[PDB]
């Protein structure tokens, strides 16, 4: 009598460490001596996103971290020490060259950014704390798409907070230095797992001659 | 460059999976309901999803440094208090297991940093002093070991420490005493290639009322 | 006048114990084995001693304000940990008991104080918000239910609540996972003068290592 | 099968019970109403020394404080919390008249100040860093009676300790102001389980008339 | 002056301002009538204190125009409410209160300060009371320049940091968020520009930011 | 870019209207500069100091805050200003040195309508105009019962004489003045009156004794 | 004068110096030659900075016996590094660099801070640039004074909260962590003393400070 | 107390010596105090002013602190040394400040030797003395290469300069000297030579022009 989700434990690693980790021993070689992945990403806890899947990540190339809606806090180091670490770990240590912040369809994450009051009163642990992150992003699509249906609604503010996120990520310091020296780019991706669709932007960052007389 | 890097792999995914399981995403679009919640570090060698073979729909991933799980404070770590509130009590999820794993650089930095009032990192050891009860213990049953033992034993019981931790959020104690979840800490060394598992028992009964 | 109230007492106690039981406090004299730790509240109402008429050389006890144990921090909490350490370590303890009890007035003010960012106490808020959790859960699974009811959850999580921090004590764990130790949580409701006492159960099992 | 320890918990509170808080409902009657001590207690945790013992004190008498070493840290909202908060919420709120904190022969935690060298190297996950708060204490009897031996030695160092105690008492305001308005006083106390004996001190504080001209 | 001595800065100033009342002031009704009442300029202008570039002339700004703020060697430090208020006041009234649109740092030729940045050893040792203390500010500029340009004469060193300069400093005015709200919400645009008198010359440049898809595949 | 733009054609205007008609002009100050004035002048659009007294390039080294301030020496927090007076006083050494205020200050306002009890609602802006904390405190004591918009005008020119007052903390402004290599001047622009008002200030050291 | 005008000021500071040089200096060559190396007071001096209580006079304080500090009401301000600087260095220098063995606050008769303190309603509104922020220090003394003798007429008041206050600053030592120290060590000890110069008297106390066994049973 | 004693005798000795000796002078003084100095002086055992100037009770308001220094106006920092001045100045009505600085100074000895370089190892003499940090610089500038004991009287006597620079930050201060109603000198006594010197300081505001 064994465990379903121990043995599915089991039986999953055998079969990575056989179809995978073996037929590979190249890769592995050099993966147990250090890291370097070029990405950096931020993606939604959302069993249905993984990253390594929807953008077909191979392993040593992007680090990633996994939260609720894929919010980017901004730069706080007695609230926001785990984000501020990764990112710092990131930037600063196994250099990755881009940032990706992606939202996805259905978050349950946003959808109940939408859906909380946030007027003094809290009915969550930790959720409304979190994700309150989002309020900028939340007001925005709010006022400007103000009747605009639920299902529709979300999606507008998936997007939004990803922007909003990618705004708290210029509030660290490596972040934009990243910027100027053009170590360090920055992206937002939005999943779409219903139509099965992924778009994709970034951020302008550099300067341009203008004239010269 | 790195943007067609990304669009390529998307592609990939679309057709050869995406697609390839109509029936499969037709539903995953619908809703979720993964039984697990996973707890692995960031770094970019362990995906969880590659090392366990999850399918998109299994598990509600929560990636950090060092894959720790700091204790319950609504002030400090909401991060991880938001998603442990999730997992559990919105998505149902049936166990909780923290992953490590070996040649944490994580790990490796709560090792070597002092922590005695000096800090060089903005927020890196801020994050990992998460683990300095670990850090405390081993150096204390492992401290003439060679730094090679003394890093796996850390990483494991690092393990063990965010276990613990775990134990003080009041949703999750419930759901254990409910057996409607298990706590469980898994070890993967991607240099041997080898994986371990073990579960953690917790109860609670009433003795007597005069 | 304070100091004979001091004196009288200390010669009642002399003659009336200390005296009467030679071959008793001869034999504490050479040194201490309890058997239990425990954790009460400051309040003067409650001495574990007198509530649970313990002798001289049974108990090793930990007396703070609403008989919080705060989690693992060398930094923040070394009173705690220092004496956790010690009867564990040291003494070799079998049992750790948290006492919570009715009308606890360190409770009371968890439960006024809106920890919203403000604080109108030097210290008192900031200790109690080691309680939180159990504020949380109370008022979510019993936010209608009148004051006198909603304190009582309050004590009894509370005590919950620090045995789950108890448990982020790596010598705590290791202890209970040896069996050489027992985690209990007790209530005295010295209004109606009763007592509850119940026990907590943790366990730690190797799966698998492929 | 029953737990011992559960038991004597049992036949404890039943002794309690039916001996102690039936036999005096006047008492507990008033009690469960609220307290008012006029003392605030600091002793060992050590199990030979409750101070409800010792000094014979009755319910509702004493709001005590137990510790390892009897120690009273110095004010600090950061480190030291626990200390200051049972001090606040005595001297504000319960209103106390006295502090008193007793120290007690053959103290494992005075003894483990005197043995640990406090010099960059901790054996000990906590009691170390929580018994430096005693270092002052140590200094002087150290440096005063350098060649006595451990077991006198260790008993200056008790007193002593909590001389540094009580001078740390001073930097709480609340406890300044209280002896500014004579509404408290402060105690130091000394008890010897081996010879059964008990010394006390205090705290001299007040303005005195010198001349007048 | 028949004996009676006379101050010649009291009078050049009479002289001067007479002249903008009676030339400007006093043939401009419409502008100055409603320029009493209140500011909008679309500029905010950083230009050294050197007395040969006054930004009015180099680039004809008008009464209304232009928010100047002017100092050695026209530096932008980084937010610090306790050691750059000045600065820091400047840009907060005119981007939040003034709302202006844009904020051009102008950097110049021959700059007195940028070659004290250059010329001073920064090794520990001060030997200005507030010099080296202000133009610090331009070190990272200094490391760059020294770095990609090591073997370079002097002079040219000091162009090359001229230019140099204004880019930290409009990487500094990154650390005020009041700045990045304004990029983000498209309300103010960054420009860096460089006046060679000697020569006789204008460069312009910005700063490009802004979110912008790439697919939607 | 209309902003570009306007830019452009600015300088070009300058280019050929000024530049190139002042050849013997421009070739000397291609050399360096040695203005005989130092103005502050305040960072307003309106009292840019170049029109108001028609000064030519390379007659006043300038300095432009809000509200024209001059806070006292003080190398940690405003070694800004005080970089500006060493340049202008020990290296340029300028004759002058002239503090410019004007009516309808908008730092002035600032200074009178925050309440400076604590409380701030500002990053930088009441940080700084705290500096003229004196001029408002002397304002109210002599005109505290006055509408505000005079209020404005007396706390404008007491401001100008507060950092006049801050200059004579710079010991090189002091020794300048002792020395008669440097004299201090406080002025106020009516914008609204079309007015301009100039006065000096006087500053001296004579050795009295020694026994 | 013949003429030529001369200044009382600058002739009363020259008589005045000459007077002591004169009859103290120069008639105490072992006592100055011994200052001329070093002080070691043993006295730190609170006095008010009113004219008529010097405490050399008053107390007949000889050169290189008390170190002193003269202010508004003699006011002892609690521990601040950023609002009481002045007030902490003096004894900060006092007590560990001098080693000062006492620290005297004397208040005295007809104080005009103290009258201020009582005159001033301390209500929100301020008339003073600074006098009300400084005197405020005794808001504590005028509180007590005005409960326990709210009837009594103004002048007893005044009297009252002259004491009352040099009270609230031997307290305010003790916000000073070597001031407590100094007295634990029994290096230091403190007093507080009253002048009053109507009638012509002088009233010192002193703070009781020190351990005391009570029993050994 | 031989403390208490000292004390006790010291008052007595000045009781028959001076206080019963004087009825009219101390009947005058008992009604109110009109004194024509505010003298600024070291709280240095050794500089007692009114031994030093030999001033008689009721001719001096007295300030002293460590190194005789006079902040700049600030309300929120220095408002003990503010409410002297203010109370001297539009109270009694003064009509002279003196500061004076004397030969070994202990504040100007630390102001020399410490670094100021963002570390203190003091609680608050670093923070006070950073007052004279501008006499430091110009000594430093001018006789940097000095013996430290020339340092250190250059530096004492540039520390009472700078003091009277921060006396013209009080706006009642520069009023009284327009007025004439007010002087301002600097006094530097060596009580190792056995010397006092004295030097004035000349202020004042002139109308220059209206247009
Ligand atoms: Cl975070
Ligand atoms: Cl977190
Ligand atoms: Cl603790
Ligand atoms: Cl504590
Ligand atoms: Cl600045
Ligand atoms: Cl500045
Ligand atoms: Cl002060
Ligand atoms: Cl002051
Ligand atoms: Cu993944
Ligand atoms: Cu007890
Ligand atoms: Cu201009
Ligand atoms: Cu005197
Ligand atoms: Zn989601
Ligand atoms: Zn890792
Ligand atoms: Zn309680
Ligand atoms: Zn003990
Ligand atoms: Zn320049
Ligand atoms: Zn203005
Ligand atoms: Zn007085
Ligand atoms: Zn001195």
């Amino acid at each position: 009598p064994k465990s379903e989700a121990s043995e599915r434990i089991k039986t999953g690693f055998l079969h990575f460490k056989k179809e995978k980790y073996d037929k590979n021993p190249a890769l592995y070689g050099e993966l147990a001596k250090g890291q370097s992945p070029p990405f950096m990403v931020f993606a939604c806890s959302d069993s249905r996103v993984c990253p390594s899947h929807v953008l077909d990540f191979q392993p040593g190339e992007a680090f990633v971290v996994r939260n609720v809606a894929n919010l980017v806090p901004p730069y706080d180091q007695a609230k926001y020490a785990g984000t501020g670490a990764a990112i710092e770990y990131a930037v600063l240590h196994l250099k990755v060259s881009n940032i990706v912040v992606i939202g996805h369809s259905a978050c349950g994450g946003i959808k109940g950014l939408l859906s909380f009051p946030f007027d003094g009163t809290y009915s969550t642990d930790f959720i409304e704390e979190w994700v309150k992150i989002g309020l900028p992003a939340k007001a925005k699509v709010k006022a400007q798409h103000g009747d605009a249906p639920f299902a529709e609604l979300c999606t507008h503010c998936e997007k939004e907070a990803v922007n909003a996120s990618l705004g708290n990520l210029l509030t660290y310091p490596f972040v934009r230095e990243g910027l100027v020296n053009k170590t360090l780019a920055l992206k937002g991706g939005y999943y779409d797992f219903v139509k099965g669709s992924f778009e994709l932007w970034g951020l302008e960052f550099g300067l341009s001659s203008t004239f010269s007389v």
